[PDB]
């Protein structure tokens, strides 16, 4: 027989359809809407991402239909012929659906009907084919069935079109309503309404036991109020099935994987299309590239079964009920808690996947006879284990859950009789650098040694790398930060590219750049809530900043996600101020002064803020550094810095510093640098001098050669 897949069918526990393995549906998207089938080559190798399954957006709906030359469905067909042998020959599911095009939130139900009138017959007899009806109908979730609704009349259109499938494909699978946002218990309920008022008109009773067909849903409202939302439907007895979704790495400010949602949807048993596509083509992120997928997975921890292929690798927890490892909790709106992770509870899975050992024995003989991580009893406060025999180049993974992001107290409880290095790495991101652990004197003579790190949010693996041998290790500790980044006062904000504050506007209640006028408008206190996370209140009245729809300020108090914010040392005296939401840092648009944006990490000046009190003096600006002609010599300009005595020009051969000072007492915005040697790269920075007092340095000047 052919590797044609099995009929899908919904699980025992009546939670998703599953393949003819058991297993769920998990597969990217391809789009056939005004584009060609994509090649077997690119959807082939969905298989080595373990995948088994496919999306299809096969057409996007004309809103004029049948309007005298509006476009008909059918159109595509000789595409989404190719998608369907393609698929069926790879052993793929496939989810065939109507796309939305520039209309979102929005369809068309006559164009619907005859769409399904067409394809519905054509794909029946097709067992690895699953038919989800249409793609976000409504803007943007339940309840459809609402008067109110935008636009309404979808569940009618859901109705009339789950009667023209089973009429024309009675054994096809059906996914039901696609909403966009279905978030919270609230969401689960409004769908309710919408499945009851569907299952009165087809089957004539409100509650119906669903044997082949689902709740479609996106995951547009956010992992955890999906989340909610998905376990709430759930216990009310109807199978559900993600169909679009994404989100990214905390911090780099681009799409990709929602690892947060995947996780809870292997946990709960739901079936998942993710939203990058299948090369050559598609509207959102490449799933064959790293970053948007297979990296996200591989830095996560995060694993499942593939139908086809080694990847990913079988792996779990040790422990913790084989979930990741919570790092912080809120007590009294104070970000607090220490995690002890043992030693010997490194991840299950194999020798080169969850942890590198240089034999397959354990030597020690202790707790895990079956694995290749070296184990003995350890006398140290606490007792149980301790990991022993450790060579250079071996290492142990811990998959953890940063819920709270931040700055944490990483602690090593370690002995030694000599000294011994190691380097620990987070999502595969060195967080330490090397880090010396002392000599103890002895291999059951503990210390614990101590090093501050910068977690981003999110399913992550703890990587102990051991760069040298002779050191055991008991266990590890998180707990994040008591003490801030910033002592709590009230501050100036000042940007170090253009020199200008953030303002609050209470007429509309918004945050806009202007110049430090000296006003209390331009004046915020700041409260540290645990791990360098901060309350950031205006000190007019007591309203405190809110990053979501734009940037404003609020009533309500910040512990959640949008009012708070980590402040996060440059190290040269400045911060940058990152989102909790999704890591990236408040910058003002270098292409618009005006403009206060979101974005990923960069050296840039514009990115960065001086959180100073109210009456230091204001740093330089617009620092350019020129190199005369025929000659070594660099020619400095700056702006001049309000209430500025002097200046001193300070001088470096790498970026960042540290600055020498070339020149102090200069009374005047330029300066001629005579000593500058042949054709090598130099990097200026000025600070100025008001009242014996030096302010921060300027943004850097790379020395500008001719062209
Ligand atoms: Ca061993
Ligand atoms: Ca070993
Ligand atoms: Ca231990």
């Amino acid at each position: 027989a052919s590797p044609q897949r099995g009929r899908p069918r919904l699980n025992a526990a009546r939670t998703t359809f599953v393949g003819d393995n058991g297993q769920p549906l998990r597969g990217p998207y391809t789009s056939t809407e005004w584009t060609a089938a994509a090649p077997y080559d690119q959807i082939a190798r969905v298989k080595e991402l373990g995948f088994n399954a496919v999306h299809l957006y096969a057409e996007c709906f004309d809103p004029r239909y049948p309007a005298p030359g509006s476009k008909a469905p059918g159109y595509a067909v000789n595409e989404i012929d190719k998608i369907v042998e393609r698929t069926r020959e790879l052993g793929l599911y496939l989810v065939i659906t109507i796309g939305n095009g520039a209309n979102n939130g929005n369809h068309n139900a006559q164009w619907a009907r005859d769409f399904w009138k067409f394809y519905a017959p054509r794909y029946a007899k097709e067992t690895h084919v699953l038919y989800e009806i249409h793609n976000e109908p409504v803007a943007w979730g339940p309840p459809y069935s609402s008067s109110t609704a935008n636009p309404p009349g979808a569940v009618d259109m859901e109705i009339d079109v789950y009667r023209i499938i089973r009429t024309y494909a009675p054994e096809t699978p059906v996914l039901l309503f696609s909403y966009a946002v279905f978030g919270g218990k609230g969401g689960a309920a409004e769908a309710l309404k919408d499945i009851r008022a569907f299952n009165k008109a087809v089957f004539g009773n409100e509650n119906a036991v669903w044997t082949n067909e689902a709740v479609a849903f996106h995951g547009y409202a956010g992992w955890q109020e999906t989340t909610i939302a998905v376990e709430e439907l759930l216990k009310a007895g109807y199978p559900c099935f993600m169909t679009e979704y994404a989100g990214g790495a905390w911090g780099s400010g681009m799409g990709g994987l929602d690892v947060e949602l995947t996780y809870e949807l292997e946990r709960l048993g739901v079936s998942w299309l993710t939203f990058q596509y299948i090369p050559p083509t598609g509207v959102s992120d490449d799933v064959t590239k790293p970053e948007y997928f297979s990296a996200l997975v591989e830095n996560s921890g995060l694993s499942w079964t593939p139908d086809y292929g080694n990847w990913p690798a079988a792996r779990g927890v040790y422990g913790n009920g084989g979930l990741a490892r919570e790092t912080a909790t809120w007590i009294n709106n104070f970000l607090t808690g220490t995690t002890r992770i043992e030693a010997e509870d490194f991840d299950w899975g194999g020798n080169g996947v969850s942890y590198y050992d240089t034999d397959s024995v354990n030597v020690g003989g202790q707790y895990r006879p079956d694995e290749g991580v070296d184990i003995e009893k350890t006398s140290d406060t606490g007792g149980g284990y301790n990991v022993g025999w450790i060579s250079e180049g071996e290492w142990l993974e811990y998959t953890i859950r940063v819920r709270n992001p931040g700055y944490y107290n990483l602690s090593l409880r370690v002995a030694g009789i000599s000294g011994s290095r190691v380097q620990v790495s987070f999502g595969n991101q060195d967080k330490t650098g090397v880090w010396e652990l002392p000599a103890t004197g002895g291999f059951q003579t503990w210390t614990t040694a101590t090093r501050q790190v910068f977690l981003g949010a999110g399913l992550q693996k703890l990587r102990i790398n051991a760069l040298s041998g002779g050191f055991n290790l008991n266990w590890i500790e998180l707990s994040p930060i008591s003490t801030g980044t910033i002592p709590d006062g009230t501050y100036k904000f000042l940007n170090r590219a253009n020199g200008k504050t953030l303002q609050e506007v209470t007429g509309n209640n918004s945050i806009i750049t202007a110049d430090y006028k000296g006003i209390t408008e331009q004046h915020w206190k700041i409260q540290h809530i645990g791990g360098g996370q901060y309350r950031i209140s205006s000190a007019g009245r007591g309203w405190n900043w809110n990053w979501w729809m734009g940037f404003g300020t609020v009533g309500w108090w910040g512990t959640g996600s949008s009012t708070c914010f980590i402040i996060s040392p440059t190290g040269d005296g400045y911060y940058r101020i990152v989102l909790v939401g999704d890591g990236t840092n408040l910058q003002i648009s270098s292409g618009d002064p005006s403009k206060i944006e979101g974005k990923a990490f960069h050296g840039g000046a514009n990115q960065q803020w001086a959180i100073l009190p109210v009456s230091a003096p204001a740093f330089p600006t617009g620092l350019s550094a020129v190199l005369d002609s025929s000659g070594n010599t660099a020619n400095l300009t700056w702006n001049a810095a309000p209430g500025a005595n002097s200046y001193n020009v300070k001088r470096s051969t790498k970026s960042g510093g540290p600055y020498t000072t070339i020149a102090t007492n200069i009374t005047s915005t330029n300066y001629t640098d005579t000593g500058v040697a042949t054709g090598t790269k130099y990097y200026y920075v000025v600070s100025a001098v008001s009242n014996g007092v030096e302010t921060l340095n300027s943004a850097e000047a790379i020395l500008q050669y001719p062209k």
